[PDB]
């Protein structure tokens, strides 16, 4: 059994909110969903990330969750380099390694769960209890790969929960957002000053369309979960799949952590096709419903071979972003394409 | 057990469609959801209704489902009067009355299910075989009060399935539509000619935003059903409620028909408060989450006393349009307000 | 000297307006611009036309301005045929012919000025004094080819001024409208009843975006006029142009009427290239700035050979819709392409 | 005589442009209008300003045009303080003071023309040769108070031309932008890196709606100029006005520079009412067409008493943002209100 879904969530998304009034209402809304007293809207998740780092001073160290196969490590390096900050990347799925890597100059720790695309799950409050045991170190959790609907990092010990809205989310509505939620009273003040004085803020239209999208997040994510679960279960029992990686499955090496840390899972399913690279690539060309794309989220089910679209990652590793179509149609498409790769 | 949900529905809404290209894609999409070969988009449900009547000639008779407590009878009278047509209103929930009322001048039969607000359920395929047993008579079903997701009138024997989109629907997006689906190819041709020659058509923006809304109709209506079900069940077992009218409940006099005719029910719940008019009106002003409105649909739960907001209808009859908030929050609001009316 | 521009026009468009509140504000706004007490918004110009005809009774006759090379004659025939109306087409640029064609059954007269694409100008109040001398006959002027900014048919004697907004107007904003303005107190009432009872009405979004576009109509049309004038003048003095048709030029056979009937002209310029069909078609392929299109209006300058894109019309007749680009750039493109057709 | 309007401007805005395709097209378009090889879009003018400062290193000095009565000096102080930069404010309308204030640590010079609200005009090319005479110093001109249509700072010697789009601009369309144009290719490269690595960028929706607004900028600004000119001339010859400040008037102390530096002026007119503060405030409440607001731009004419709405500024100084209404209507409103303040 997972964590029970957060109370008043859907009610809050729909009713909460109903200077910059549109942004103010959005921040008021999101803060509720994040189980927070405060929230700040920025022009993008990246801009949100930069602002958070501006809380630090030259010489201070950041420790980041090591994103091996994603590209995000670069972006953090460029920011740290730009503002004279020390940075280090650690596999925080191994809680020892994090604790071992902390210095007295460590002031910020950044965490993504689950990781993309191999989906390792990081114990948030495990990390939080390690981070807060000595010194004052801000713990930030990138809450993008789950939603506020499935994961609440603030109620888990993190000091900051950042959610990045991309142009692909909510049926490809071209909304881009960096949403920073915090329960600390000093943190909100400093961030708020940074927000208004640096101007990295969304437009009123962005704020409106983002707020609008939130109102259907729960029913959307549920279907993502429902379909994802189905797709994962099907793939795992399929004779042409080596193995499957999906946090909602008991087969997942961190499944027990997931159930106590989250209320559900997204439509992001990773699996390993049997055979070599060229079965994986035949498979991809036989999909008639799944669309080939590197993006994440959306109403349409997406498929990706990260080994070719971006030591190297597995050529048999495939990452699906399961959409909102009929479960059967998805299963049938996968079944057909898998069969096409193994005559 | 209800009818199994229509296959490929969610897939179709999301993928089908992806002169007037935007309208063409919308009509192509909706036709799939309506289980139809053809669909036509008009500027409004009313304009769609007028167009359908233009299939007839002066002297031809229409027989309409008698909408007692709704206002719609007027609109049909005005149309019939305008174009020299005879019209008569019959309680078609009693199939007896319909067959008795058929004339050789009868050319069109109009049907709404369920009715508003007392929610009578009309046997569509019962009516369809009665209508098609002699003469050439078009049967039209107003499929607005259910969705194409819950009810498919074309697969039930009707010749025409009209869906009227209002601006309150899909989170109050200001989209207005008349959508006419038909499986007959002579019918489609005449309607298509009428459509392009009379100009009562939506704008490209309307078509786009309508098409966009369709892609989440299934997950939205499901939540409406889930919450509606919860609300209905709660009310019925509540000591301050005389009785409850909800097609999804076994207590409903047409429940068996519903399960055979539909795949589910909407968030429209009608019940009778105990006591007189003034408990009903105390109840309404103690609601803190439900919003007082005469409109139907939306993300927000609505409450209405039709006896005051429009032989007279019951002073104790209340009609709720249950939204997408958290089931618990709704139940508590209703529970609180009911007790507030009965010290 | 033309008629002085209508007073308070720009002020009205911007400030006037700042049931169906958005439509109500739009109708209030447009009525001011049309110099009217009343205005009604329909889903399209065609729907507006149909509604106007519904003022008539079976057997009543319509007399329409004969649109030879446009297609619109068909649409009127289909409507008249649909509702048992008698119809006749007369060259109303010859005022005698109109007066000669009036019957006691004549109840409606329809007029477009200027015509498309040969741009004959009809004397509105000449027609109005002929129409109103006996019987009660509604005179309607299709005020689409001019704007309310350049032409005010109600202040000229017409009983009804209809303006049709197409998806191409106001920088291709997908707004479609039928706007009917009237000063008569019986006419407005009947039309208003027809409007609300037949449902051929625009959406709130349509109404908003239409209202928004109006606020810049004056500065837009001015540039259309300014550029059009330049283009016309250039073409007429160009050695590869047989002759030019533009109401703003003294060379135009109805120029004197135009100046007393209008406050300016649009960007619609018609001219005859020297030589045969194949110089005209070479010319078209050498345009690098002008875009080949059959549509009318928009920010981009458009070119059309109606003889090929739709007794026959001239193969050397070309109709330009001059946009809002720099006058020189337009002139240079035309000069270059003309020179390319005559080595 | 002013500078001749920039060639191909209107053509470019309309046609140029027709990764992040929407932003790329916008930047491609704006660069043309700015007479630039390159342009970069940021989430806001303020974010654009911060990015530009990030070209500098701790210890480097900025010299800013001293914005006395505006608030902008604060924002620069906060930025400089945040990133360890020295800053100084100099009246650069007096070229004397600027040259005297240049240090070897001086790396950036910031300039606004005209100033708000007293409208000092700064000699851009005067400042540019002073700045570029020794050392490597970036000159930036805030080109917001004029448009790219009236002022081209890059063609005048500046290295960077920044245009800040506010949500009041283009008929209050909620678009917010920072647009940075540069002709240096080293400058563009560093800025481009900063742009993509810091994430302070607009959304696709922002870029689209901004790009859309550009297409009518020329015809809009012209009307602003035309009306502004009229308003200024009227006020100056009005017996209840002490004096008037408008760059388009020969009475303006920098008028000759203006004509050499610009192709026209905006709708921003500053004047001094006769009498004391209380005539100025009576005047404001008697305006029936002008709207009281502190914002700048829009379709509607605005009035502001900066002495009360924000050594102190004049109690009799009033700043108007003249809109797009009819010149006469504006003149009558001003005439009426002025007489209302002087019985």
């Amino acid at each position: 059994g997972f964590l029970p879904h957060f109370q008043h969530f859907a009610t809050q998304a729909i009713h909460v909110g109903q200077g910059n009034p549109t942004r103010n209402c959005l921040e008021k809304a999101v803060a509720a969903l994040d189980g927070a007293k405060y929230c700040l809207a920025f022009a993008s998740g990246l801009a949100a990330t930069v602002t958070i780092t501006h809380l630090l001073k030259a010489g201070d160290q950041i420790i980041c969750m090591d994103d091996v196969y994603g590209g995000t490590n670069l972006y953090f390096r460029q920011v740290a380099s730009e503002f004279g900050l020390k940075i280090s990347f650690v596999d925080c799925s191994k809680i020892k390694l994090l604790e071992a890597a902390i210095t007295p100059e460590t002031k910020l720790v950044w965490i993504e769960t689950p990781t993309n695309p191999t989906q390792k799950v990081i114990d948030i409050e495990g990390c939080a209890h390690i981070v807060h045991k000595h010194g004052d170190i801000i713990l930030v959790v990138d809450n993008t790969f789950m939603s506020p609907y499935f994961q609440r990092p603030l109620a888990l010990g993190a000091d900051i929960s950042m959610y990045s809205a991309t142009k692909y989310m909510n049926g490809h509505s071209d909304v881009v957002m960096g949403l920073v939620s915090v329960n600390c009273e000093s943190l909100h003040n400093r961030l708020r000053f940074l927000q208004n004085s640096l101007g990295a803020v969304p437009s009123p239209i962005d704020c409106y369309l983002c707020n609008r999208g939130l109102k259907t997040l729960h029913v959307r994510m549920e279907k993502h979960f429902k379909n994802g679960m189905a797709v994962a279960q099907f793939l795992e029992s399929n004779p042409w799949v080596e193995k499957v990686i999906y946090p909602g499955l008991p087969s997942h090496p961190q499944h027990e952590l997931v159930k106590r840390q989250c209320t559900g899972c997204t439509g992001m399913v990773t699996f390993y096709i049997k055979g070599t690279l060229q079965h994986a690539e035949i498979f991809l060309k036989n999909l008639k419903l799944f669309t080939l794309a590197v993006s994440l989220g959306g109403f349409e089910s997406l498929a990706e071979l990260p080994a070719i679209m971006t030591l190297g990652i597995s050529d048999t590793l495939i990452r699906l972003s399961v959409g909102l179509e009929d479960e059967e149609d998805l299963l049938e498409d996968l079944d057909q394409a898998l069969k096409a790769a193994h005559p």
